[PDB]
């Protein structure tokens, strides 16, 4: 689920 956290960024 931090494929999002490092996306958004």
């Amino acid at each position: 689920t931090v494929y999002v956290y490092s996306r958004v960024k």
